[PDB]
């Protein structure tokens, strides 16, 4: 009866974006697995954070399913996610169940990259806008957080936690995620 | 001409206040050193996220001094480094020569144990309130960040970036803080 969460985690992520969200579903009580994208060996970040995933990606790919799928930022994390063949099996896969996609910053680009949620409206980093937009296939929201069915985006670092809660919101409760946010000191 | 920043990472720390001060602090040129309280090993952060740290504490110790020294939270990471005698000397050190010290959430409690900075305002996460004010030695304070003479607290994990951004202020002045702040995208 636990919720399960998929983040995935290339060299180039933005870590803020990673740990935020990790730390927040899991005092959720959600069963969060970071997986990195090239294997079981220890990641670094966009700010050369170094953390080391719960398991390779090809491993955690045989625990699913996973009730949300997340996709941390960082310009050449996403641009790792968006090249990898393993990444768009897993997110058609999820897609196709109707599970949650969640991406923010500029992780949303992946799903672009991999035609994913395409009609969906969504919102990126400012920076990221252009790139999200090629070709005209979502419609853009200045939103902070932006849900529309399953496809769940935040626009960067300064929104991950609203992001993360909005994730618990979604598969926990409007409740939960309430007593999770109280101790973290949030201004609103 | 190249601000130095150490931080002190214990088993037990809070994962998002270790990573948030660290990440803002690199993008404002601030050269960060991740020091292990243990060692060099990987560090299991309070919700289970695994950091590799830069150096192990000892070694940082001896390419000092350091510009700030930052203390993250977390209840059990606070109790390593309250318990530690290379924090204590690290913290007298800072305190003589005059550097900023900068603890979070539960990390002040770690200046009571080593008895730094006595008749300071201070705060702390809510639920540390009653521990760091036994014996009366610091004046309390409700405000998000707060900073004393050399010393700069904060309350919690959703106080992380102000935190941060105070550190940034403090060592680089008002418009560089004001130059990291904009592309994450805070709402205040």
């Amino acid at each position: 009866a636990s919720k399960r969460a998929l983040v995935i985690l290339a060299k180039g992520a933005e870590e803020m974006e990673t740990v935020i969200p990790v730390d927040v579903m899991r005092r959720a009580g959600i069963k969060v697995t970071v997986a990195g994208l090239a294997g079981k060996d220890p990641v670094q970040c966009s700010r050369d954070v170094v953390i080391c995933p719960d398991a390779s990606l090809e491993d955690a790919k045989k625990e699913g399913p996973y009730d949300v799928v997340v996709l941390p930022g960082g310009n050449l994390g996403a641009q790792n996610l968006s090249e990898s063949a393993a990444v768009k099996e897993i997110l058609k896969e999820q897609e196709n169940r109707k599970g949650l996609i969640a991406a923010i910053c500029a992780g949303p680009t992946a799903l672009l990259a991999h035609e994913i949620g395409f009609g969906s409206k969504v919102t990126t980093h400012p920076l990221a806008k252009d790139k999200m937009m090629n070709g005209g296939h979502y419609t853009y929201s200045e939103n902070r957080v932006e849900k529309d069915g399953l496809i769940l985006t935040s626009r960067g670092p300064g929104t991950s936690f609203e992001f993360a809660l909005a994730i618990v919101e979604a598969l926990n409760g409007k409740e939960v995620a309430a007593q999770v946010k109280a101790p973290l000191v949030l201004k609103d």
